[PDB]
């Protein structure tokens, strides 16, 4: 059998506590506007939760988001996680006024606050993720590569039992923010509202018209008319017809494109961890718009 992580709730701490620190994660966001000329902390922090998360198996119950494993060196100098330090650096203030939530708990906060805020879903979230040694820290190499179709796409995420429906609702997260040269080998905004959480990636991969390009460090991008970019991951869910089919229930249906990247995105931070019989119920944080903050 495999490892075991028994979510363990912070000493004392109740939704309230928790709320504290979503609040504080967003009053932040509101603070930081202006980075990445004017994008904000949001999209990093959704990519940080999710790369945090990411490295799980689901053969071994190795990585994922319980371990808070990416305060550790190897993890955080990951290539895969270029940039994302920022996000580390923006919850770091937030870690030193909350010192009692663990590091797990923290990031995959971090992704939730993020979309929530944005105008994304609401996405129930769990407390109880519990920091483990730094021999836990998982190898390099377990997220994914950019350059791949459909075939490398399925299987990859086959490893997150992540289904086909999953990982086309997953993948909307490219409505948010942008890829930078520096960071990852690519260029641009995947789309026009960068910061704010739509089903725009759908439509735009639908509506847009995208010609295949090689940007200024020698990769393969798909480029739009726009001025948007596609990967050549993200452009295979038009490609592969199974994928093409739920892109455009997604550029459709709004609503069920909220529902069901809720579902998968909490299930992306869940994977690994144990919750026992008589753990709290999962959380839905409000935003400050609807605490009137
Ligand atoms: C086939 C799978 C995926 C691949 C190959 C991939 C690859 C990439 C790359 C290369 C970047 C640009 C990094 C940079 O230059 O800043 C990026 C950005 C981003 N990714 Fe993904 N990604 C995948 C899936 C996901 C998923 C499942 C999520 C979250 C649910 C996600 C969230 C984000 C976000 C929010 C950004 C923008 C961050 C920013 O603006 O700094 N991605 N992705
Ligand atoms: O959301 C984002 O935050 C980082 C930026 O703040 C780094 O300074 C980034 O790349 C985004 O698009």
């Amino acid at each position: 059998t495999p490892l075991v992580h028994v979510a363990s709730v912070e000493k004392g701490r109740s939704y309230e506590d928790f709320q504290k620190v979503y609040n504080a994660i967003a009053l932040k966001l509101r603070e930081d506007d202006e980075a990445d000329n004017y994008i904000g902390y949001g999209p990093v922090l959704v990519r940080l939760a999710w790369h945090t998360s990411g490295t799980w198996d689901k053969h071994d119950n190795t990585g994922g988001s319980y371990g808070g494993t990416y305060r550790f060196k190897k993890e955080f100098n990951d290539p895969s996680n270029a940039g994302l330090q920022n996000g580390f650096k923006f919850l770091e203030p937030i870690h030193k006024e909350f010192p009692w939530i663990s590091s797990g708990d923290l990031f995959s906060l971090g992704g939730v606050t993020a979309v929530q805020e944005m105008q994304g879903p609401k996405i129930p979230w769990r407390c109880g993720r519990v920091d483990t040694p730094e021999d836990t820290t998982p190898d390099n190499g377990r997220l994914p590569d950019a350059d791949k179709d459909a075939d490398y796409v399925r299987t990859f995420f086959q490893r997150l039992n992540m289904n086909d429906r999953e990982v086309v609702a997953l993948m909307g997260a490219h409505a948010l923010g942008k890829t930078h040269l520096k960071r990852s080998g690519y260029e641009g905004p995947f789309g026009a509202a960068n910061n704010v959480f739509t089903n725009e990636f759908y439509l735009n991969l639908l509506n847009e018209d995208w010609k295949l390009e090689k940007n200024d460090a020698n990769n393969e991008q798909w480029d739009s008319k726009s001025g948007y970019m596609m990967l050549p991951t993200d452009y295979s869910l038009i490609q592969d017809p199974k994928y093409l089919s739920i892109v455009k229930e997604y550029a459709n249906d709004q609503d069920r494109f909220f529902k069901d990247f809720s579902k998968a995105f909490e299930k992306l931070l869940e994977n690994g961890i144990t919750f026992p019989k008589d753990a709290p119920s999962p959380f839905i944080f409000k935003t400050l718009e609807e605490q009137g903050l």
